[PDB]
């Protein structure tokens, strides 16, 4: 029935950790109490010094063990107590009542709110590690949750939190449900509350100005580094933590067709699949203004086919068009001299026999120009590449081309199209998804 | 179930303690071990300098909070387990398993031997504050016993432990035992056995030896802390704490008739009423053989009419001799020239105090035999000089004629015939049915 | 089998894992073998699929358990061998013949330099946490050293690497002996050699350019975390690694007249008390050129004094002048009407609040000189706000005195000065840094 | 209702006035808190009234008492705590919260006023320093505001303040209250109130006064020692010590490793241990220099003399260098080779075990030393046959300069800073090592 109180979300230049620490050592002055930080704070806390009360420095140090960062190494009780600086211990026994809220239920997490300003409300909550996505809404099932937003005090089993990959990520409110509904986890809101601080912290505006600032920072921080590129949520909010305009790709060149990101059982990173969705609308919008005919080709006209979008681990759109317009397009003209990069800045390249329009002179996600010819009712080129599905197809199959869903936009693609992605990569392979290079790397 | 090791029975000069806390952290990397010493122990212990691992110094300090030498602040766990240096552990789990037989069981205490040259074993033991005494003898009820002697792993909850008053006194095999059996708590000993350390300390026997010698220091001193003046055994074999021959008697000079020991709700120490009867069996003896006429007096009389002893809380033993008959004895003829030391090392002397002897049980210990002289006047037995109590009176000499043998300290003394008649006379009716202090208007019982 | 080869210094563009893992194979099929990496290397390894052959992934993951992340988790034997890239196992038997070696010997680690272009070479290191500092030289008592610098397969016991807080944090070739040094421990430096790749890494000039821009900014961002701010060697050849006039100071604001550093049980950082020397001989140079008399003051008269330079705990400087001689300076007239950056980058303020003047390094980086004006008074140096007046013949002459790398003025008969506003003493007596006492305050 | 607990430590049991103080702020307010702490139970009885409020607290172990009985703060439910000596008296009412005001009203931790007695309070200042185990008193610049007091006074703060200290009623608490709370930077203002003496004061004659100053002496003692203070100074002078000396061992034991005792409890050398080796090096110089035996200091030695004149504050030797050659010319160190020798001034020399040096300890109790390492020039280099230690060349010994050391002056190398830095490294004069607790600690 012991209970380690552990804080870590506080601002050192601003909390209210003093005053949490000592509410909880009024109702036991034995109460074991672990402040975690990375480094020192600074201004100094000011703890108690007593051996119930320990500050834990998690980053490495090179006059300290390995334990001495490992926080559960702090933690000698059979539960632990998450609370949030801003939180304050009045009423005794609140969580002698979690602990045995915890053990009554069936969540593995039990949680109180606290009385701030931002009480914990409740969250439903995905996590596609493969799609690199978290999305939350709110939980049909509540209390019974997945996540929550807001202060709360969280209660749950040493045993629990520290087998976690990273238990005290800041922010710990994102990070710890992130881990915990991926595993299948639920906390149950409980309608105890604990009490704000009296002098709360970031009474400013300045103050908490700047920690939402530096929270931010830490969020964003903490999603790149654990495979969250975008976060969505009911209602049709997104968060983006990948690539954009001014950014490299978030995956280096491609060797043997296969992307880094399928070797991590991942597939395409989903802010590398909207620059190539506004690389391809964009292409298509000037290749269209310029009289250029245009037709989906490959793995995008096999998406837009499958399902009206991107395949979701390609990382490439390819469009045919027809040789005889390329000079109607001026982007074009000038990719035959050299590289181009337009009004809007996608770069323009002839390299291969083939064009590709590139989403910024630092972000390489590319939209492939293909010109064919015809010859004798057949379109064909003159330069190949060792693919089964880079040959030559009849001319009837865009005569006429059909409007088709793709990438958000209404594309145009050969007539017949399912018969033509037969023809290029075989029966079945609408119904039939597969890697681009099954002998190295296959669904 | 988290549980913290507790380690608290060690030599800084020689010892097991690193070995000891390592066999538990192969265990469990993270196992909370507490060791527990008054001073930093020098050589370095070296334990490792990792978070689960503290070691709490019990010691005051200009510089640490209160807290810092109360060892319950560095126990966060529900239980605790007492550890002695020479123990290591080997079975996975073996806490584990005491604790959840802790809480089938109805025992307060749960106790592992070590397998040690001395592995812990059952006793029975019954404390006795008011008389100084701890008496230990065989277990009735094994494997639930009172205490143990050898080594154990013992596990409680630490707020079992730590609401004793000196949870971690040395040495803790004594300690805590005397503090669990006074309040009728049970240690259940258990059939598992930790495994004894693979180099185990005090290997020469010069560490032996100077360890035991510290071991014994530190009973002693414990015992005394304590009021714990006799410890007795099953067998007889008596250990004694209190004082003795060449030092001080315990209690220091009376006040209002009533003793200090007698405040702190205890009787007189075991040591001086073995003292006084001793001397009150030498003062009769050597009194015989010069051939002077005593009887016992006083609180003396009445003890042994009551139950042939002294009375459980008094100090000294009263005779009575006839002042015609002081020229026998050799030490009352030099008495009254001067203080004299005899054949035995007894202290003979006249008091300042109005006409009386005093005979002190050595130079040291002023545990004491008082000889008041009588003589007769007109068959009314007297003294020219008189204290202030009620029972000092003058008395038929025809209770003096003749004395009745009466046992008293073990011997057989002489006292006044019908001495009922004779005790109701100086102290009142019923006095030997109605014992109560030296002065109830102080302190009664 | 008791050593696991641990290969952690890679390039996941370019190395020569593959072979490193296979020709220790060849000599041993049942040779463990761990690769780590902070990601999955790319392009793929294709390392052999065998039980012994396991790729340890340090970094945090939503999906794994903490345990996957902790490099001891992938090893089970006695002894570790840290090979690195570009190495290759050709002779048999040489793993044991370093475990005999690191038996019988006193030292903790042995090494054997890989005969690549960058042979292991045997080097002495100090590191002084509290000075921030790493002391690199040649190794006195090779080939006993402190570290190495170059290619060498390093084996020690898996309990002394993992115990460690850092143990695999690169480059291994700077983390490890900035850890193992500190510790007092040694490394034998043996006469064995691994031979090289058959196919090195890095073969090219734009990959080993890729390479060393990765590995150096590795290198800086594991100095600046493990609180090095200095690495020299022989006492020269500096790399800084802390703050400077761009940047802000490592410190920060103070509080309680008790900066950061000291909580944390170290003196100034050494890029620190570099500003600070710097700021002190340009405004003692602009003050001596503007004719302002100056005299060192406080801490600074006092570390001059003692060891003729800054109190190697100490955050500023601090100069008494005559506060009639302020009208003379450029920088000092204009500080009065307000904040003022000079031509070099110096900040002169006019602090309102204790009617004393401030010269920062600069706009970012606020390690100050304090400039302290005294006015003569009925033979006493005095001033309005409150540190103590004294008799101006302590200035009647001044003195020259060495401080900071320059030849500074202080009071006549300095040590009496600095006995009277101190105590007796003090310039024998520092007042040493007490993390004890401040802890209880 | 009452927020001051009146709390009587000092007093002695075969003699007191508690039950006059006691009855007299009773006389103010019947239902005033008072607690009287001992050891034991006083005896002869204090005879108390028994009244709830008033309480005795007996402070040892006991068989049958719970942990709280021994602990003072257990009997305290007040905000203040007012510790008053025996010999006070209340005989003006209200005093007592007046000095809760004025505490409330100011910025010291602690407020005191003098009794009325023979020995009524007096201002002092107090530094202590574990580290070099010293209480320093003086006069108080900064009146009444204090460190400490000496004398008699009613002394109030908060309970939360007084029982937090380690040692908060040790005894004689005039000595270890501020011992405590001076170490802490706590101040007491001596306020302009005075409490009336006994009617009938305690200890009335002179055996009486004996008997109590005899044992107040040895609980002081008993009390410096405990607290690892070693000595007490007045002024900086009027020495009072409580360490070793010729005739006890030395503070710490046989060293092991290089690391005395003392380092690991984060402390320098004690001081009667420094005192005692300036006395054994001033004594050898004396003794070589009548000889005339060459000597120059050495190592540390030299080193503390280089830097500030005196052995370095965390060093436990003394050494010097001497010219083999001369060896002949010293009684007690011809003496020494054939076995030990005591000299005429308790002193004892002998030679080395193996290491090829003499040795001379304090006494033959007190194992503090120094050592006398000779050597010989073989080409103008000084060598010794088995071995900071090294060679060095003979000419820094010709001529050998005067050096302050410990309090009287001493041979030198010539050049001693270049010496120095041959021997240790550059610049060792200027950046001292003071031992890292931390580094010896991870070792
Ligand atoms: N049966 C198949 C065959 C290919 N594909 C995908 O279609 C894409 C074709 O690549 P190209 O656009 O380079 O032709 C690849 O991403 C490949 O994995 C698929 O999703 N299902
Ligand atoms: N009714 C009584 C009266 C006295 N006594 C005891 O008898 C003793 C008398 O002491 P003296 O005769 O030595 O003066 C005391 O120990 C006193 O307490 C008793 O046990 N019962
Ligand atoms: N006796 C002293 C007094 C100060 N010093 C240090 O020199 C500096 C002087 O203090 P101020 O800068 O506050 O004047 C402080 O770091 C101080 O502790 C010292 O090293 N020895
Ligand atoms: N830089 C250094 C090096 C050594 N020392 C001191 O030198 C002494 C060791 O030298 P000895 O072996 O000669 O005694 C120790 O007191 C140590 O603290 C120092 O105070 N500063
Ligand atoms: C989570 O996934 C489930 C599918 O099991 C779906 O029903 C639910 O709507 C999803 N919730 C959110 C917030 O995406
Ligand atoms: C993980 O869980 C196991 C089993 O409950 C436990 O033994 C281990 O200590 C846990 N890890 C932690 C707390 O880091
Ligand atoms: C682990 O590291 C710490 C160093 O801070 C040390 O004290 C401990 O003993 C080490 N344990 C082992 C087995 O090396
Ligand atoms: C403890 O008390 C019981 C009950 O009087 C008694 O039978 C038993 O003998 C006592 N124990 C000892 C060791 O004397
Ligand atoms: C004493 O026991 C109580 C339970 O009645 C518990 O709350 C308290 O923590 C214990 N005290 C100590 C010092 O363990
Ligand atoms: C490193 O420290 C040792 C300590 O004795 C010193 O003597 C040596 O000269 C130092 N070397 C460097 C390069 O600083
Ligand atoms: C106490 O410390 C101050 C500041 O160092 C010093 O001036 C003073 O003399 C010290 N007091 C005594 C009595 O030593
Ligand atoms: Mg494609
Ligand atoms: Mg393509
Ligand atoms: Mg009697
Ligand atoms: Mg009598
Ligand atoms: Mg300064
Ligand atoms: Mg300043
Ligand atoms: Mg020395
Ligand atoms: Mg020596
Ligand atoms: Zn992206
Ligand atoms: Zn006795
Ligand atoms: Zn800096
Ligand atoms: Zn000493």
């Amino acid at each position: 029935p012991r209970v380690t109180v552990l804080v870590r979300e506080f601002e050192a230049f601003d909390n209210a950790v003093p005053e949490l620490v000592d509410s909880f050592l009024q109702q036991d002055p034995a109460q074991p109490v672990v402040v975690a930080a990375d480094t020192l704070p600074y201004p100094p806390l000011a703890l108690p010094r007593i051996p119930n009360v320990r500050l834990a420095l998690l980053q490495p140090a090179l006059d300290r063990p390995a334990a001495a960062s490992r926080p559960e190494t702090y933690v000698a009780t059979e539960f632990v107590a998450l609370v949030p600086d801003g939180a304050r211990a009045e009423a005794p026994g609140l969580l002698e009542r979690m602990v045995e809220a915890l053990r009554a239920g069936s969540a593995r997490l039990v949680a109180a709110p606290v009385a701030t300003a931002n009480p914990a409300r409740c969250l439903a909550l995905n996590v596609s590690l493969r799609e690199w996505t978290a999305r939350y809404g709110a939980a049909p099932a509540a209390p019974r949750c997945d996540a929550l937003d807001g202060d709360a005090v969280v209660l749950l089993r040493a045993r629990d939190l520290f087998n976690l990959s990273a238990p005290l990520a800041r922010p710990v409110g994102t990070s710890l449900f992130l881990q915990t509904a991926l595993r299948g986890w639920a906390v149950q809101l409980l309608d105890l509350t604990f009490a704000a601080a009296r002098q709360p912290p970031l009474a400013t505006a300045h103050a908490r100005w700047k920690a939402e600032r530096e929270g931010r920072a830490r969020r964003a921080a903490l999603l790149r580094a654990l495979g969250i590129r975008l976060v969505s949520w009911e209602g049709g909010r997104l968060e983006w933590f990948g690539c954009n305009k001014e950014t490299t790709r978030c995956f280096g060149t491609v060797v043997g067709d296969t992307p880094a990101y399928l070797y991590e059982e991942r597939w395409t990173p989903p802010c590398c699949l909207r620059a190539l969705r506004e690389t391809a609308r964009y292409v298509v919008g000037v290749l269209e203004a310029a009289g250029v005919r245009y037709w989906l080709e490959g793995g995008s006209l096999l998406g837009a086919a499958r399902h009206g979008d991107i395949i979701p681990w390609d990382y490439d759109v390819d469009l045919g068009i027809y040789l005889e317009d390329v000079g109607n397009c001026e982007q074009l003209r000038g990719a035959e001299a050299g590289s181009v990069v337009d009004e809007r800045g996608f770069v323009w390249e002839k390299a291969g026999d083939f064009f590709r329009v590139q989403y910024s002179e630092s972000n390489h996600l590319h939209v492939d120009l293909w010109p064919f010819y015809p010859r004798n009712g057949v379109m064909t080129k003159d330069t190949w590449l060792d693919h089964r599905q880079d040959v030559e197809f009849p001319e009837h199959f865009l005569q006429p081309l059909v409007p088709l869903p793709f990438a958000g936009f209404v594309a145009q693609a050969p007539n017949n199209y399912r018969r033509f992605l037969e023809l290029k990569f075989g029966p079945g392979v609408i119904e039939n998804p597969q890697y681009p290079n099954p002998a190295l790397l296959s669904l």
